[PDB]
C-alpha cells in the first residue's frame, strides 16, 4: 500500500498528478550523500565526486530521503514523490560523514550543467560564501540548470551558500502550521518555502523514514519545479523559477517566507 507523505499534499503534488503532470521527461540531478537503490526509487544515472566513494549509493541516508521526496514512485508500495516520474540523477558531493568540500559540489554542479539536468537540488550549505561555489552555480545556470538549494538550519534571519546566491532558488522550511520551522533560515535572498518537519520518504535499506529539515524542504520545490518544466517544456530556469515564485501561497511574511508556500496546483494551471 502507498501513503502520502503530508507534505506532498501540503503542496497539493496530487492535483497536479491528476492533470497528468508527474515530471516525465525533467531530468533531475541529487548533489548529495549518493542515492541508493531502492524499490520505490527509479535512479537513471549520476557521478561521485568524493574521491574514495567511487559509487552512487548512499552511506549516509539523507541523499536517498531527499530523492524521495522529489521522485518516490507512484504505484503500490511506499511513499509518492512531488514528480513521481522526474528521471533521478545521483550526484555524489558529500560523503557518508554528510560533509564534502566546495571543489565537490562544484564538481557535481559542472556535470549537471554537462549533462543536461533541467533542476538540480542542493540540500546543503554553509554559513560562508565561496567563489569555487558561486562560479559553478553561475555555470549551471547558464547551462539551464535550476538550482534549487536549501536555506539552512541554523534558525538565523540570514540564509547560508549557496542558497544565498541571486542564481540559486532558496528554500526554507514550514511546519504543520504553515508556520516558519525553528530552525528555517531566513531573510535576505530568500525564495519559497516548502514543508520541512516530519517528512516521511525513502531511506537505504529498502525502507522509510521521518526527517526536520530545510533539506526536506528544498526537494519538494525542485520536484514542483519538475512538474511545470514538463507543463511548459520551452521554459527557462529562470521562468520555472519565477512562475513558481508567483503562484505560491503567501504566508505573511516576506523575510520569513520568501513568495510563500510552494504550490504546485497554482503553478500547473
Ligand atoms: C541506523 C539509523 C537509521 C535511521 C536513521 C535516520 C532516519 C531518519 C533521519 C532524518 C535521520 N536518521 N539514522 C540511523
Ligand atoms: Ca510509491
Ligand atoms: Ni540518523
Amino acid at each position: 500500500a502507498q501513503s502520502v507523505p503530508w507534505g506532498i499534499s501540503r503542496v497539493q503534488a496530487p492535483a497536479a498528478h491528476n492533470r497528468g503532470l508527474t515530471g516525465s521527461g525533467v531530468k533531475v540531478a541529487v548533489l548529495d550523500t549518493g542515492i541508493s537503490t531502492h524499490p520505490d526509487l527509479n535512479i537513471r544515472g549520476g557521478a561521485s565526486f568524493v574521491p574514495g566513494e567511487p559509487s552512487t549509493q548512499d552511506g549516509n541516508g539523507h541523499g536517498t530521503h531527499v530523492a524521495g521526496t522529489i521522485a518516490a514512485l507512484n504505484n503500490s508500495i511506499g511513499v509518492l514523490g512531488v514528480a513521481p516520474s522526474a528521471e533521478l540523477y545521483a550526484v555524489k558531493v558529500l560523503g557518508a560523514s554528510g560533509s564534502g568540500s566546495v571543489s565537490s559540489i562544484a564538481q557535481g554542479l559542472e556535470w549537471a550543467g554537462n549533462n543536461g539536468m533541467h533542476v538540480a537540488n542542493l540540500s546543503l550549505g554553509s554559513p560562508s560564501p565561496s567563489a569555487t561555489l558561486e562560479q559553478a552555480v553561475n555555470s549551471a545556470t547558464s547551462r539551464g540548470v535550476l538550482v534549487v538549494a536549501a536555506s539552512g538550519n541554523s534558525g538565523a534571519g540570514s540564509i547560508s551558500y549557496p542558497a544565498r546566491y541571486a542564481n540559486a532558488m532558496a528554500v526554507g522550511a514550514t511546519d504543520q502550521n504553515n508556520n516558519r520551522a525553528s530552525f528555517s533560515q531566513y531573510g535576505a535572498g530568500l525564495d519559497i518555502v516548502a514543508p520541512g518537519v516530519n517528512v516521511q520518504s525513502t531511506y537505504p535499506g529498502s525502507t522509510y523514514a521521518s526527517c526536520n529539515g530545510t533539506s526536506m524542504a528544498t526537494p519538494h520545490v525542485a520536484g514542483a519545479a519538475a512538474l511545470v518544466k514538463q507543463k511548459n517544456p520551452s521554459w527557462s530556469n529562470v521562468q520555472i523559477r519565477n512562475h513558481l515564485k508567483n503562484t505560491a501561497t503567501s504566508l505573511g511574511s516576506t523575510n520569513l517566507y520568501g513568495s510563500g508556500l510552494v504550490n504546485a496546483e497554482a503553478a500547473t494551471r
